[PDB]
């Protein structure tokens, strides 16, 4: 019978507690999806090119040139984390759990129904309509995860969500010589075409089976198995002048008040120890040598040019820069009360605090004469190529052997759970956009089209455009997302950093009388670990 | 900084022994795991390799 439903809702977050104090977290998503019928018939070439607004000098970073296949698919993404924890599970799994491992991963559609809508406007169903549907089970097409353009399926369980329509990059050469206001004239700012020898048009149809689901079907995926490295929920304080032994007090402190403060009784050059400076006698706490080096200062809104044009170098950690930030709109946390097209924003001030601080460092000339005159040191006052703006640490980059790093945190809820690493020889260490980085074909891609449900008066050897039945769908979309974790343990006296509903946001979380709701973001990595 | 807090007594970190002066402790042997190290040294710079 073509009435009888064929999937249950379900939205539980499920916490199964294991031997040994590992916990199975496991997260079971649903949404009701709006598919529209795609406006564009057929696979469709663009270039983009904003050429006005990166002509006028001194404009270079507003640079949008690119080339993109946009095409009649849409993607069902859920990578995202907001799409599958609410506020209080997150609250229970950064306040109580330490390690994170992301174990496995499934989807299904079920329940959908297609209306096709007439002239005051009718709907109608239509039971012989057919949604389409593929899995790329082995990873064939361009990965095009949603969330950094925060396109993943809406985060509230209870509102409606809409599939993104779904594209991806074509080739094209592009050069762009940059300027400033006061450059003498044009800069070379030109579009070099395509080189053929790396064209790659990839479609749907030709690539992956598709299923057609005609009203009463289920699609299934089979449950994807994860083999990432655990994430972290717990960050780093010890920097690299708190890493190891400290100095031995000779003098304490005989009376209490902060103002009061010991004293090392040894003289500067009369220390032991260990130290780097290999001409010179002064051990000191910025001297002596720690075991190795923790974060790394890296070359600060630096910009370079492939012949796809140019793009900004990425960071790993910093403490104004280096920080990411989200831009999102209404069924991502803003407010969905609130009028107006302008999207909400929040900058990351994460606690993983292996940053760099480029006001306070410095070079000084190799003799060490430790009242150091003006011409043995370089400063970060001091100009480089006489710019006054840009000094020695805008262009300075400490990556070594010796560097230590942490994952990027998780952010909640615009965040990105999981990428698939490049597939290149020599692969990065480590992602910036998400912390599950993937080694084996991590989850197909579910890429959804509605069949052309096409008029008596269709020709296709005349070249306008086909007449469609106007349609659209809606189906139900769930998932099963299974973590393991482990619970903290207090191994420190202090007690470590809640997170905690108080009397600054007790009215931010709860729904407001319009019926307007808000996701505010949550930081992630709460308790601190030691280091060393 | 109040999120990187921590204090560390040995008290409530680690069990203790009172040998009262008649008594001996010893551990188990720790196994390591460590990578070799090379007790000589590399001569050939960029300049003298091939």
């Amino acid at each position: 019978g073509v009435g009888i439903s064929t999937g249950t809702f379900n939205n539980q977050t499920e916490f199964k507690f294991l031997e040994n104090g590992w916990v199975e977290i496991t997260a079971n998503s649903s949404r009701l999806v709006h598919l529209n019928m795609p406006e564009s018939e057929n696979y469709r070439r663009v270039v983009v090119n904003n050429m006005d607004k990166t002509a006028v000098n001194g404009n270079m970073a507003l640079d949008d040139i690119h080339a993109q296949i946009v095409t009649p698919w849409s993607l069902v993404d859920a990578n995202a984390w907001g799409v599958w924890f609410n506020p209080g599970d997150w609250q229970l799994i950064v306040n109580t759990m330490s390690e994170l491992h992301l174990v496995s991963f499934e989807q299904e559609i079920f329940n959908v129904v297609l209306k096709t809508v007439s002239e005051t406007k009718v709907y109608n169903n239509d039971l012989t309509a057919s949604l389409m549907v593929a899995l790329d089970s082995n990873n064939t097409m361009p990965f095009t995860p949603a969330a950094m353009r925060s396109e993943t399926l809406g985060f509230y369980p209870w509102k409606p969500t809409i599939p993104t329509p779904w594209r991806y990059y074509f080739q094209w050469d592009r050069t762009l010589i940059p300027s400033h206001t006061g450059t003498s004239g044009t800069p070379t700012n030109i579009y070099h075409g395509t080189d053929p020898d790396d064209v790659q048009f990839y479609t749907i149809e030709n690539s992956v089976p598709v299923h057609l689901l005609r009203t009463g079907d289920e699609f299934a995926t089979g449950t994807f198995f994860f083999d990432c490295k655990p994430c972290r929920l717990t960050h780093t304080w010890q920097t690299n002048r708190a890493l190891g032994l400290p100095p031995f007090l000779n003098s304490l402190p005989q009376s209490e008040g902060a103002t009061n403060f010991g004293d090392i009784g040894v003289q500067q050059d009369k220390r032991r120890g260990v130290t780097q400076m290999g001409n010179t006698n002064y051990i000191t706490e910025a001297t002596i040598m720690r075991p190795a080096e923790v974060g790394y200062s890296a070359p600060y809104y630096s910009f370079e040019a492939s012949t796809q044009g140019p793009f900004k170098t990425p960071i790993a950690a910093g403490r104004a820069d280096g920080n990411p930030r989200y831009a999102f709109g209404r069924q991502h946390g803003q407010k969905t009360t609130t009028t107006g097209e302008t999207p909400e924003r929040f900058t990351y001030i994460a606690h993983q605090d292996t940053g760099r601080y480029p006001e306070g460092d410095w070079i000084q000339n190799i003799n060490f004469n430790l009242p150091v005159t003006n011409d043995n040191v370089l400063l970060p006052t001091d100009p480089i190529g006489g710019k006054t703006g840009i000094n020695y640490t805008n262009i300075f980059n400490t990556y070594g052997p010796l560097t230590a790093l942490n994952n990027v945190p998780p952010v909640y809820p615009n965040g990105q759970i999981w990428d698939k690493e490049f597939d290149t020889d020599l692969k990065p260490r480590l992602h910036v956009n998400a912390p599950f980085v993937c080694q084996n074909n991590c989850p197909g891609q579910l890429f959804v089209k509605v069949a052309p449900n096409l008029t008596n008066e269709y020709d296709p050897d005349a070249s306008a455009n086909m007449s469609r039945i106007v349609t659209y769908s809606d189906f139900w979309w769930k998932g099963k997302l299974v973590f393991k974790a482990k619970l903290r343990a207090s191994h420190t006296w202090n007690p470590i950093q809640q997170m905690s509903i108080n009397v600054d946001n007790q009215f931010n979380y709860v729904p407001s009388n319009i019926g307007g709701m808000k996701i505010v973001y949550e930081k992630s990595q709460l308790a601190p670990r030691k280091l060393y």
